[PDB]
RNA sequence: ACGAGAACAUACGUUCUUUGAACCAAGCUUCAACUCC
């Protein structure tokens, strides 16, 4: 079933989009972690083509 | 004082002429740059 999926890449998203977060963990109460991840910033539309 | 004596089975002559080791066939199939604290 996964030999005949067939997606393809996004077009170029411009790099304006892109945010760096800090990683927080919430299990009781939310501390965070000292590692940042460049991220998308939400509501962003990313486009793909899958067959 | 031998059915004997003398006498090269020798000379000449391209294993040669024509002939694709070719034809067909996706280096591809399945995968999250990821999980934890």
């Amino acid at each position: 079933v996964f030999a005949h999926l067939q997606v393809s890449d996004s077009e170029t998203i411009d790099l304006e989009n892109l945010k760096v977060y800090q990683k927080v963990d919430y299990s009781k109460t939310a501390k965070p972690l000292p590692l940042y991840r460049e991220c998308l910033k939400p509501n962003t539309e990313i486009t793909f083509t899958v067959s």
